[PDB]
């Protein structure tokens, strides 16, 4: 799926407009996404997102970056 293609986008540029880009260990996954005190994780072996430990898609994902 498109999404785990946008994956690699994420570690090839390092940021997106106004948030960084991440990997730190946590309880709610590994950090892949981060602006403040506000963070979105990843863990899985396909394509997964999570903001603050509870699972989102794209369509979720690309309303709290917008």
């Amino acid at each position: 799926g498109s999404e785990e293609h946008f994956i690699e986008t994420i570690s090839l540029a390092g940021s997106y407009k106004d948030w960084s880009y991440s990997g730190q260990s946590t309880q709610l996954g590994i950090e892949f996404l981060k602006r403040g005190d506000k963070s979105v994780y990843y863990t899985s072996n396909p394509t997964t997102f999570h903001l603050d430990g509870e699972v989102i898609t794209f369509d979720n994902l690309k309303t709290l970056l917008s």
